[PDB]
């Protein structure tokens, strides 16, 4: 319940739209038609300045030519963009977020298919939209994100993630076994298809198809959940933000095991890696409608079909 | 997290018209009443046919200060309390502290229970070192519930629930929050609970275990008609409003924790916010592996 | 399977609480006389002022043969049976049959239904259909169940399910079930359901059971609320004999229900004996049991559904 | 059911894991005793030719009156009368992938957890034997599944013969899995997500439990379909009639390809053209049970499950 504010108006916004789609060409340059009417510097990912059907076209116009390019080199600085619009599914939203893994610019997800639920926005009558959450005030969610290190017995690799973080099996046809420790105490042994550690964003997420509860993204836990656990009695677990996981093989694993993060850079796990798990100190910013409460139970309505007569 | 220094007040809760509690309570008393502590005991406990008859313990139950539930005095008058028990008697002992709580220290004589991590046995040792200030303390957050119909207000450590009650023909209830109409629950009914509650009847709904240290509320449907009613979980900090269906042909009832089952009819609701009083509960070792322990010896969680 | 040999008599069965079936009842009455057919009913609703005061019907409401519910053996009397209505209405029909049930079709009005396949809509090519012998039945089993108090024994006949809870009482239950006189568990919590096939999309489906196409022969066991997390729903062979009974540790009695009419209280000494019944009630699918089975799922239960 | 002898049993066969050591022993121990009872041993190939068991003074008589069991020309000729299995339920079903066709009893002994389909115990296990050699024993005729893959490139057609299930899922790549199951020719719906199950009520204790399937008793006729994760929290697990013809297959809007596995092995994949046909095998697995179907049923799912324990 917290109100979107400027402490300066805002001047530079990113666009950042799925690539590979035709569907999303018409759109995408409409929206710049109204930024650049607007007196905004737009940003755009040079993978897609450079794809023939933007670049040759007659909407070059001064919207093309005043395309300055995002600052994927290294990572600049988080300042120079003031807030984020995305088009497409949520995946643009997983995108945006892999792309800034530090303070991330208030997002604004627009949805061109289904509905979804990191997109909240509808593109009809965007105009109106857009001013009122540059001019005006808009409510905010903060969806906390996990920060995960992965140590190979020792290289070091740290990701973040917004969804969830996959622990399963890969070629292997073996049920993993791996353990889980929370705070270094070994709170339990996972034996099964896997194991998924996931926010509250990524509650509704793959997460949701093993069983885990629906959980509002403004409470500040994170979810376990089994994916086809061998036990009957494993329930999934809910447990405090400020906790420190860590996910390793078991001593006596024949095989190894494969992590995923938000489903893309699946790395393989061997004996001596481990995952440490953490709540990360910079959350997604993403623009609500109405309000979070409501925006979620109609996304739950509507993306998924929960309590439906 | 930690507890601070204790002074000279102790009230004891034990679970009345059980044998077996006779022999540890006096004993526990004896501890108690030994080096420094004031006994603070129900007026029922005196009532007792044996422990009053008991002429070895007649000289200690003298100094036994009655416990009278009258104003806030009796909780400025009380540094921390102890239960002889199962979960009962702390939900008993919740039950008696409508405002500010002090901070219990629970025993369990049968059942470990998920509300009784310490063990009567070593009992003056775990005492003492309570009595000295280094024991963690888990703030289980609890619900603030108000009936208006002339309005009640109760507070409620476990859950909420609303069902058919001695009724049948399942009926259509409505739950707001924050004012808008989320949901309609069919079926046996709903359960608003605590995360203190989430390992108990809410566990049995198909809830998820969540942690005590999770500042949430939960809410489950209890054999709901349709197959796509997860439980979910909202922030503490909204206010649901349950209600009748104006649809709705016959009434539903309402249970806190258990006790004080009470009709619902037509024009009556039901707000439940997270209180502000939370109920500090004394941990044996650490909050996080008390409760791992608790979920694997109560419930078999992942035992195989 | 597929049966013909179905002409002549037929009995109706409608709410008994005056509602929109009326002219529906009365539309196929006079259908059902147009065909030269004899129409049973039962004496409820003669007896009902909105029937028996009107012009319009006058013959056909004087041609309306009683229905003696155990007066006479309806063996050859009853050869057909049309229910309009929800799922109650057929509940109702099995109740008033404890022996062998004649073939049964069930219109909807409402909402769609498990047990009300047809569509009153073009009523009339679809009855003229059954008559031919042009229909694909489910026999769908029933649960012979026996109440053993402490002498007195009761012969229920349950389509649904029976369900063993607390009751009007506030305890939870804590009751223990035998198979073939070797105890399979204790349930602990809010209670049990043991259902059949044409029960597993019916409350037991609330419970968490699998949904089970009315062609498996078998019989559902699901708790109400276990208090364990391992208590899973289980399936059990048709042939066996479930004996359900209080604790001899149990404090407080339990409360049986059987499709939710005779709520009635089972204490220390009384037994619940549960069997697969021999007279299965042939429900009428509109195209075929696989396809209205799957229909059903997709309308009542949305089930599956992206 | 219980069994009953045309003629009293002569010719056995013992199967064991050809991986383990600990074995080695009880199944010496056995073979003598089968031997000392009047009864041939048939054992595979692989089991003579291991370096531990030929290499063995003391059992070097016993090894020279073996007889090795050919994998073909055993449906034809029903030379085994009676199967005898150490190890766990993965000895069962191997021994189940060996016999395409009628099955002869089998009696599964146990060495470490009491499994599912290992229901005898290796303790005093002469006198459990000499009891099954005449004795009427209880058995459990737990039905099959009988899958064939149509493969199109004239399209090479498998057939297979399952006890526990069969299993399409996303396999080694990809992220969601969509395949559209029919039922007669009807289509029941398109499962989307991590994967399906078709399994047998052996297997409802198998994979598919794990899967939020019910634990259904092996005597129940029935074809168990499970969705592994899937994508809407309305998908419920099915149990349909044994005598259905279930017909699983890429949807035509599909994008990448799927993975089927017949009870964990011979993982192939399906493509686009390609149909899996599952229907009840007609050739049931006779299991032998220790005391009775029912109560050998609940003891496994008491202590291998750990199934409703308070």
């Amino acid at each position: 319940s917290q109100r979107l504010t400027w402490n300066k108006s805002p001047k530079s916004v990113l666009v950042i739209k799925k690539m590979r789609d035709a569907s999303l060409l018409q759109p995408f340059k409409e929206l710049c038609t109204h930024l650049m009417e607007e007196n905004m510097i737009v940003y755009v990912e040079k993978k897609v300045l450079e794809d023939p059907a933007i670049a040759s076209d007659e909407s070059f116009g001064a919207v093309k030519k005043k395309f300055c390019t995002f600052r994927e080199d290294y990572d600049d600085i988080s300042n120079q963009i003031d807030f984020i619009i995305c088009l497409g599914g949520d995946g643009t939203l997983l995108y945006a977020s892999s792309l800034f893994q530090g303070s991330v610019p208030p997002v604004m997800a627009f949805h061109l298919g289904s509905l979804g639920f990191l997109t909240p926005f509808s593109f009809e009558n965007f105009q109106s939209q857009v001013t009122q959450v540059i001019e005006g005030n808009a409510a905010v969610v903060l969806r906390s994100r996990l920060k995960v290190r992965v140590v190979k017995e020792k290289q070091a690799m740290q990701y973040q993630v917004l969804n969830e973080v996959v622990i399963d099996r890969g070629p292997s046809s073996y049920l993993s076994n791996v353990d889980v420790y929370l705070d270094g105490h070994l709170i339990t042994t996972v034996q099964g298809d896997g194991v998924i550690v996931s926010t509250p964003t990524g509650s509704t997420a793959y997460a949701a198809a093993a069983g885990a509860s629906m959980i509002h993204p403004n409470v500040p836990a994170i979810m376990i959940t089994p994916i086809c656990p061998h036990s009957l009695s494993f329930r999934p677990i809910v447990v405090p933000a400020g906790v420190e996981l860590k996910i390793m093989l078991s001593p006596e694993a024949r095989n190894t095991a494969w992590v995923s993060f938000d489903g893309r850079k699946r790395q393989e796990i061997r004996h001596g890696d481990s995952i440490s798990i953490t709540t990360s100190c910079y959350p997604l910013p993403s623009i609500c409608v109405r309000d979070p409460v409501s925006d979620w139970f109609e996304s739950l309505a509507q993306c998924l079909h929960w309590n439906v007569r």
